[PDB]
């Protein structure tokens, strides 16, 4: 579960990066 939330995270706070990238 904690694994799967962070390397969920690592993506989901990288989603915003979209605009950025």
């Amino acid at each position: 579960g904690e694994e799967e939330y962070q390397k969920m995270l690592e993506n989901l706070r990288e989603a915003e990066v979209k605009k950025n990238a």
